[PDB]
């Protein structure tokens, strides 16, 4: 058993009120009052982030932790926050965004955020069975939280195998992907294998809630995987009993309009 396993069991034990006080204490959080309202309407003229995923990818890019260039692929785009972020970047030539949709899953929000015309959105697609194609940048933000850590580990292992197939198709491609449950032994093993072949390492986003152990793997970064995960596990374990609340920051506004 690991520190992250204990955190998970610790987190499941929380009452509602303690879950609400724990999940956001000490985290950065975009103020989405306006963006939520634009989404609640049908507002198609919108450059504000369509989700909290946009700021996370921007945090990674702006730290030098993630490279976005050329033909981008967003695997599991949901509303498309990463897709719109990537499409706004001058180095990016095109985004091919895929998400499964269906009952209880988000579909792309259709909006005029800068560079939107460069995005090819495609719902009803299972990226785990899709054939990989050419890509310069491989993004994948897949990983649905679940009280059962074995399930989180299995979902995370499917993502890493997804990235192995896309990297086998595009060996020189950069990649950034969500690792929902990095503390699981099957996941540590798969990341270790991935790191031996493709390089990279794991980093923690300050926008991630304490309710999730998610870390992001990127080929732009380095580091001992086991140490990275334990460092995060210890921090999350510490945060219990603390309740200073989040630090609010403005949401990203990418502007609107087309790109060439
Ligand atoms: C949490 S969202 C990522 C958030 C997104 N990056 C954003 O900024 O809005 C991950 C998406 O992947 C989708 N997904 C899960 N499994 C999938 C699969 N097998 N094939 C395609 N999409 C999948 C989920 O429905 C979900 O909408």
């Amino acid at each position: 058993m690991t520190l992250g396993d204990l955190w998970k069991r610790k987190l499941n034990g929380c009452t509602k009120e303690e879950f609400f006080a724990y999940r956001r204490t000490g985290i950065l959080e975009t103020e989405r009052d306006k963006a939520r309202e634009l989404l609640r309407r049908g507002e198609t003229n919108m450059g504000l982030a369509v989700s909290r995923g946009t700021a996370k990818l921007a945090w990674l890019e702006e730290r030098g932790y993630a490279t976005l260039k050329g033909e981008v692929v967003d695997l599991g785009c949901g509303r498309g926050g990463w897709s719109y972020y990537a499409a706004s970047r001058p180095a990016v030539m095109s985004v091919k965004a895929y998400t499964i949709g269906g009952k209880g899953h988000e579909t792309p929000k259709m909006v005029t955020s800068l560079g939107w015309n460069l995005i090819k959105f495609r719902a009803g697609m299972d990226v785990f069975s899709m054939q990989p194609h050419r890509a310069d940048t491989i993004m994948c933000d897949i990983g649905e939280s679940n009280p059962d850590a074995v399930v989180e580990g299995e979902r995370t292992r499917k993502v890493i195998l997804l990235m192995e197939q896309w990297k086998n198709r595009n060996p020189t491609a950069t990649c950034v992907f969500k690792v929902l449950a990095p503390y699981r032994p099957e996941v540590i093993e798969a990341l270790h294998r991935f790191q031996l072949q493709w390089g990279g390492g794991l980093v923690r986003t300050p926008f991630s809630r304490n309710s999730t152990h998610e870390m992001y793997y990127s080929t732009a970064v380095t580091g001992n995987i086991v140490n990275s995960v334990n460092i995060q596990s210890r921090k999350l374990l510490a945060r219990f009993g603390d309740q200073r609340g989040p630090t609010r920051v403005p949401e990203l506004d990418l502007g609107v309009g087309t790109r060439g």
